[PDB]
């Protein structure tokens, strides 16, 4: 595989691992309450802190994906959990990506740290629950009866993550209004993930081909569930944020927001997975 | 904590993450069979492959420590598993160390990859069992009844690892006979671990102080068990190596080697932990 081989070759060359209070820390249009009348009841100070929390939550989701889904899948790959993989080159490519992911986690932790320092406020990760994708991944894991099912669940969710993260990062990478340290952090992350998507795509194709029919089917079901979870707005995390901020009538509004917005995707660009499933000739079966 | 703070400050500056067939790939004196009469029954080719396997095994032990012990402890630290820690600076220091460890894992995987390429042989990690420290860590975990016990077990083993790894790396870092890519890989790793030892020491001191008396005691017992395991020769891994190479009479000799050498430490420099336990004024109680 020449894709794998060259990524391995030039990693040392491309890998990323080598303030204006006026600017919002985040995009208003990615806050669920921004689309509800309650937004007008809020003070400029509260609006500002909700933007800060938004950024913090976006960082937390990214860290949680890397630590609970992506890296655990990479480790299972290296440990031989899946048929159709193996060989020294893949091991090196994956070992490199694990470094990248850990560095991405650091970048996002620092993104939040800078916000906390500059705004002079805690915005603690401890306030936030498990992100929506983390939750759904864990629910699927808990329904597994066999080890092979858990490992395929994680692969499916990680494939979705690695192939769709570019579109999640795109949401802030291009935004010229928000804090530039925030956009630049997201852009830099975005660079690495282009190459990760290629690796993850290749690996998925090969595992799928080498799996028996029952296990193939189980894997695609996990890919489906993962994408659904990945692209959704995290209503639950935002509910934790607005409760902690003491927004009056947050609960009633939250119910109304789930009703009105339960159907919109935060991430609308699904071209990564669409294209992967097309190249695999399995797009036939989907939700 | 100024130690923590400056390590955080200058990480971007110090972090490492930014062939002669004639030369042995490893040190003969770290092969258990080197000290037994069977060594004279072996061909130069077999002696050479055992040196290669030695290096490969040493890389595998290092990877297994990073992936099963060190990074899992760092993640528990960040997730608030232990009293007496917390705060943004520690989180950044630890997030940085996790990048380092993952990079060390890559360096050691590449160390083995180069050996496999240049010697034109598989020396597969799949032949090697769990390393001795990995085994003992896992045995202690399996005896735990409560979550808090598992997290303290991992902390204790990780503290030992982070504070003692310099002495394990020293064994090859200075060796001017072995392959220079091998020595240089180990030296480069060694650079980072000086700073890791400081972090890990600080964290241990503070957790211990904040723990109740029963939990303090449990933690030190785990430190003790960890050091014992960490410094021992891995007789079991070497047994897998010599069996796979088809050394005649390996089994009888292996028994004799455990008898004669069961008492020697591969790692004789225990100054890291000795000094930590002295500064904590708990050296009183030991094995
Ligand atoms: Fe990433
Ligand atoms: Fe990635
Ligand atoms: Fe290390
Ligand atoms: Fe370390």
């Amino acid at each position: 595989n020449a894709v794998i081989n060259r990524l391995v070759g030039n990693w040392h060359r491309r890998a990323a691992v080598k303030f204006d209070p006026g600017r919002p820390d985040f995009r208003e249009d990615m806050i669920p309450f921004r689309g509800h009348p309650i937004w007008e009841r809020l003070s400029d100070e509260t609006r500002s802190r909700l933007l800060s929390w938004g950024w913090v939550a976006y960082n937390r989701n990214t860290v949680l994906i890397e630590q609970r889904i992506a890296n655990p899948a990479f480790e299972l790959v290296i440990g031989g959990a899946y048929p159709g993989l193996g060989g020294q080159q893949l091991e090196l490519a994956v070992a490199q990506a694990m470094v990248d992911e850990q560095y991405h986690t650091l970048m996002h932790i620092n993104g939040s740290a800078v916000t906390r320092r500059m705004r002079r406020s805690d915005f603690s990760d401890r306030v936030l629950p498990d992100s929506h994708i983390t939750t759904i991944h864990q629910e699927h894991l808990d329904r597994c009866e066999e080890p092979w099912q858990r490992s395929l669940t994680t692969l499916g969710f990680a494939t979705v993550a690695e192939i769709s993260i570019n579109a999640y990062l795109d949401l802030l990478a291009d935004d010229q209004e928000i804090q530039v340290v925030n956009s630049t952090t997201v852009k830099l992350h975005n660079r690495d993930e282009y190459c990760h998507a290629s690796i993850s795509g290749e690996m998925m194709k090969q595992v799928y081909e080498a799996l028996p029919a029952d296990r193939r089917r189980f894997l695609l079901e996990k890919v489906v569930a993962g994408l659904e979870a990945f692209v959704a707005p995290d209503f639950t995390t935002w509910e934790s944020i607005v409760a902690f901020e003491g927004v009056p009538g947050w609960e009633k509004a939250a119910a109304e927001v789930r009703e009105a917005q339960g159907g919109t995707h935060l991430v609308q660009d699904h071209s990564g997975i669409h294209t992967l499933l097309t190249e695999m000739d399995v797009l036939d079966q989907v939700e």
